[PDB]
């Protein structure tokens, strides 16, 4: 009856589609015309004017004999069909396509029948591991969210967050003449040495002046040593395996992104797996990327923004090392970057990543957000809608305010969607933000003299105001603060309307108080935003977006 | 050298006397005339405009051509003679004060060289427990904070926090008939079952429909048990003595409310103890005080109040039970009201009293606010003075909004002390608030309307425009706020001046949002600040109890 | 390659039967003949003296015209069909038996493949809930040990221990007149108010002193709302339902028995299900079995049995309680029986039920026992036979001194099967034993007087001296010790036979402490042992054992 697979690529067409239609006659039904005089007829459990919808399956195709349900790989053919004909696609780029998001699908089901731990989720507060590994859905608005090749089965068992794996890390005993690398308040020799004896001290016999000791995901090491360029280094015995060992390590939502809930790093591996259209290698740049934004938090303005903002942290990526071939170029297959674990002395924290509470449950239930709003209900007394108002309330003070201010005040862009987001939460109510990912770092002009003090003002991540109102937009409210709403919206807890008008509400007040209000207007009173389509993006190897936050 | 406990004494005084004097010269010292060309010295470390001083030890007696050092025995022995002429007071009252006085300081120093642990509570984050119980100076503003009449040496040495000692209850098995009492969401009988199963299950052999288990503090079953009333009911066979059995209890700051980590309920006692000029006996009238505001709690009005305060909690003290006599009459000295213990999911989160945190070190090293202060710097890799004003700003937000708001809007008074203010922080930071002791609740005029919806509309605890203004900037600015600017300022982290400042911005941004402004009106713009004394009211068991004191927060 | 549900199967049917040959020439195959020329052959990974061996599959079908693959359903149906006109079974029976072997084959099937994290259960020291949901395969020498009728494929998703589910208890609100039960130390009153102040305490607004809350099996309790009786109960307001409320409950390795952390108490229901030719209903018959136990356990001689082996304890079922239906009739399929949680303060302990840690892996690796004594080798830098021999030379100590002179100097009869033996473990040495279930409590004539002290010298589980050397070898040998030595056999850590000669060489030694050596002596000389024919009684809704504890 339920299918929370397919519903990603139906809301990722209906979002990017003008051509589909609501029957005015209940109970309210969806429709996308195929042409040739045939329709696909959905039925609307959940109608989302984000387009966060709710379908209940089968659907049913009409015809003009009569009508009959169709599974979804046939309604999802029929549709990479009608595109390919209307809109004159490729064929070879089509079936791709099509391919791929059965694949996701046929994915995301086993992941749903492996998970029988995910419905107990409910009944308490997430810590951070348990938040990483709960999501089963992927992308929202992304139709093939769950394709994972070159991976097969056995591969995403243990690699993927999708069903609860941990594992060590693999082990290298490295000369330091082929590791090149980058790191903060300690040296790259020191990292190295600290990360080792806190996660395989045993390994520490392997350790001296010249011979370091150098971690890989345990599929890229296996994928690296078979390379032609680091055998070579084998043979001269300038890299020794030591295999598996230390301490677990499980992958977090981007899977390359590992956790250790003892050591002081978390460590994000160059990793050759395409995830929703990009391959999750890593490149000097974008490591370098962290390593700029990482100095800029030792100057004085930052300490003035972190002052002023005490409940913010930002997981700095402040180290980052790679192997270097014989002849010294840095192997990017190799690279890894090092991320503060900020929760290391607390691992039990109700600290979550924001796309597993506002994901849809597999089995129709509640959200594990709406879990967390009627915990807090109950706690103090007060009723469920009164506890997603306050809920929506705090998240704007805590994870709003200090990002548009970022920008505005500092000229510091944090691109935060949902993965990004880390919900600093006590009580089930949010209380602080920790933001995650620092390649979704950028600067505006504003921000130039104060880069100016490390010497980065020529920044390669330097943002244009337009390129700014493009982006920053739909990550921070359409892909992000719009499901929080929406997730309250379909548990029925308030509409979707008067919760944006919470949020809008509260983006007027933080407008009032920063200095630089370009952003803030442009998504208080433009009438429409540019929203990011996944769905053709995808499917080929920039829509207007209706805004809801304008005044009525 | 260091004396934390003179400084409780002298300072409280300083506070309510316009007969002293600073030197033109330095080191600069403060005077307390004695008459007869005589007059008192002290060394002052560090000048406090909220009188939190620090002085160094010893005084110097200034007399005849010459002076000398004098102990903190003579010195105050010689403020009390000073004050046996000026008021023409009875001997028998000024002596009885001065040996309490002594009592405490000697008391206290007993507990500070008891408690070893104490500087190392410095090194991290404290649990509710730590904190409770690491109050060691008492009322800083109190010349006898720690007087524990009728207590012995080994009496204190349990009952007392200061030795951070635990104990288990005393229980007895008693019959229905001679059990009075009232409780919400459970009946009595319910109540008392839950508490007795999880606090000591091992005496569920002696529940049963008519014969219930009824916990009493180890120190007043003892008493009560000796009294002729009580023994009727265990000849009757309507008493059985059951002994102490169970979970450690611990005692508070205020030493007849207990806390049991793994209890759902704490549990506050009538004592029959003398502390800061208060017998600590419970009356009905009291605890049908906790009764009423947990009622109230369950009106969409506070469901309102809570929705827009999510972080702000007060502790419910929504049961009370006692023993009546043969005749049935209540004993008010059994008496004991149960408080919800919202800390039991979270026993280890950093929610302190605030009095612990402010209290100056005995040793005088960082006070435990300071302490947290620069953990919240060198974590967030601020300066202590942006953690100093960080820390403060935030308690602004979560302990004086939710408060001042309470009462504007709905009408609703809490007295908050420094005791009665839990700082639930999050990484040293405050994050929430917790209120405790729902004795201190009342409700202004505007309150009625709400009121009515639960009946109480002629409560006992109502106040009037003018009680407000005189207590509630007492405790919540006086006793309380400034008691952080001033540890703040002490340690040289900034100013208590430029602090004060930072409250009076943010009280004002917050005056603007209320219904009725007339409290924080009067905080911001009222030249004085009429309230009540600590040191003559305890010399005394009406122009002296109550004084005026100099707003700090006027725009000058 | 590797079934081991079919092994179970198998197994049992080898051990029951003289109808079977080995190969004398390698690779050495086990031939079971069918008749009229035509014979299953398996290829033998691992023989086994105590028939714990490990098949090659498929299994290859030989006749005169050639040989061929089969299935384990085919291999199942035609030994059915020999059994079945070689008994002269009946043929509506042996269908009825084939049908539970293949539901009990498919459900294991099914298990093995929701559990992705039984693999990583080899990593570290389980606690008792870990391991008591850690039995996939079930009694190993029984054809259908995952057969569950009536349960559907959901109800044994959560009331089965198979899928590690966890659950609330149901209550109900029960008048005083209804309830029929006992207790020590606290009367029934005082422990179901104490049972329920622990495990769901929101639910105490409902009690009274003629309301008693009342708990039930979440299943037991809507099967029992349904019948007649108590719908009357309903009706005459006798009965309230206050649905599901309180502390997670795990089922354990019997189902029927419910295990919460935090509870001073275990809870036993009776329960409509049959797990291996038993439906698990409790009768008042059989909770006076635990309330006679735990009233004898209050006596001096029990004091003086303690105090001489103070690392063993039996969990006392020291209470029970029951509905009664309008005429006062107790109604069997209500009842319950509490146990006393011996682990509730160390919830965390290294005691583990013994089935677990001997069951084979089901992906054919380390059974929970290697990998405790592999631990145990590596932590004591001793060799891994050492710490093999160290482990069973602790397990006679620990488990089976103390069961064996129960019997010999007091007349204690206690019935331990691997389910009921919990081995406490000190680093992954046995240091001390707990037994359970105490309808496996019996007493031996020369117990008459040390009964007499409490007026049951007339108890109905009484024994004789035959009835004693019928079950109590198999019970605490056969399917005990030899599990343990036949799994370190299979590991390749020691021979079964070399480590059964360290078995016998302690029970001698144990011989020579004990008064009445009746029973030890039937063990170490009597040519053979009676057995239970747990296939052949299956099949029919026993047999003699060659001795191996023989001196040779
Ligand atoms: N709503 C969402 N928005 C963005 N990404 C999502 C969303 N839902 C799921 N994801 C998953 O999260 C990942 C985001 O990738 P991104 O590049 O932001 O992180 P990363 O750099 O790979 O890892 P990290 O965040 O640890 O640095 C994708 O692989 C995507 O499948
Ligand atoms: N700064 C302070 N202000 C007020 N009281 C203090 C202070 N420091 C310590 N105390 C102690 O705390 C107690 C507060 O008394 P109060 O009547 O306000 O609370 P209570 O009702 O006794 O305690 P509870 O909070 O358990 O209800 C006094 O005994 C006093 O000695
Ligand atoms: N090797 C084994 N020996 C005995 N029982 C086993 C074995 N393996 C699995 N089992 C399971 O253990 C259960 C044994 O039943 P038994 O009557 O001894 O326990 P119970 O009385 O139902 O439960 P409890 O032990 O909790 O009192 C059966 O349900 C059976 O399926
Ligand atoms: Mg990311
Ligand atoms: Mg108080
Ligand atoms: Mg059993």
């Amino acid at each position: 009856t339920l299918d929370v697979a397919a519903q990603c690529f139906l809301n990722s067409l209906v979002r990017e589609t003008k051509d589909w239609r609501l029957t005015e006659y209940q109970p309210t039904q969806l429709i996308i015309p195929l042409g040739e005089q045939q329709a696909l007829h959905f039925r609307v459990a959940y109608f989302s004017p984000t387009q966060h919808h709710r379908f209940e399956f089968p659907a049913r195709l009409v015809t003009a004999s009569g009508s009959h349900p169709v599974d979804f790989a046939t309604l999802s053919r029929l549709i990479v069909d009608k595109l390919q004909h209307q809109l004159l696609l490729p064929a070879t780029s089509c079936e791709t396509f099509h391919q791929r998001v059965m694949e996701s699908h046929a994915h995301t089901q086993q992941a749903i029948d492996a998970r029988h731990d995910w419905a107990a989720l409910r009944e308490k507060a997430l810590n951070f591991g348990e938040a990483e590994q709960a999501l089963l859905v992927g992308h929202a608005f992304h139709p093939a969210p769950k394709s994972h090749e070159p991976f097969n089965q056995q591969e995403a068992e243990r690699y993927l967050p999708d069903f609860a794996p941990h594992f060590p890390l693999r082990w290298f005993a490295v000369n330091k003449t082929q590791i090149a690398g980058e790191s903060l308040h300690l040296n790259l020799q020191q990292r190295l040495t600290r990360f080792a004896a806190e996660n395989a001290p045993q390994l520490l016999n392997e350790l001296s002046d010249n011979q370091w000791l150098f971690p890989l995901h345990p599929w890229q090491g296996e994928y690296l040593l078979q390379q032609e360029w680091c055998q070579e280094l084998v043979a001269k015995g300038l890299i020794k395996d030591l295999g598996e060992a230390g301490a677990p390590w499980l992958p977090t939502t981007s899977s390359r992104s590992l956790y250790c809930a003892t050591s002081r790093d978390m460590i994000k591996f160059s990793l050759s797996v395409r995830l929703t259209n990009s391959v999750r290698t890593l490149s000097v740049k974008e490591v370098k990327r962290g390593m700029r934004l990482a100095r800029l938090a030792q100057t004085d303005d930052w300490q003035t923004l972190q002052a002023r903002f005490p409940t913010f942290r930002v997981m700095q990526e402040d180290g980052w090392a790679g192997l270097r071939d014989l002849h010294g170029n840095i192997m990017q297959e190799s690279l890894f970057a090092l991320r503060e674990n900020l929760l290391v002395d607390q691992p039990q924290s109700q600290t979550n990543v924001l796309v597993s509470l506002t994901q849809a449950a597999p089995d129709g239930g509640d959200s594990l957000l709406v879990a967390a709003v009627k915990r807090l209900s109950d706690r103090l007394g007060i009723t469920a809608q009164q506890a997603a108002h306050a809920w929506v309330d705090a998240y704007c003070h805590q994870v709003l305010k200090p990002l548009f201010t970022a920008e505005a005040d500092y000229g510091l862009v944090l691109l935060a969607h949902q993965q990004n987001i880390l919900v600093q939460m006590l009580g089930d109510l949010p209380v602080g933000l920790i933001y995650r990912d620092c390649q979704g770092s950028a600067f505006m002009p504003h921000a130039a003299g104060w880069l100016d003090t490390i010497g980065e003002a020529q920044a390669e991540n330097v943002f244009t105001r337009e390129q700014l109102l493009r982006y920053f937009p739909y990550y921070l409210l359409v892909n992000s603060t719009f499901a929080v709403t929406a997730a309250l919206g379909a548990a029925g807890l308030d509409s979707e309307a008067n919760l944006m008008a919470r949020v809008r509400t509260l983006l007027a007040e933080m407008r009032d108080q920063v200095t630089h209000k370009t952003c803030l207007n442009y998504v208080l009173e433009n009438p429409y935003w540019n929203v990011k389509g996944n769905f053709f993006c995808y499917l080929n190897d920039y829509f207007d977006f209706a805004n809801p936050l304008l005044a009525q």
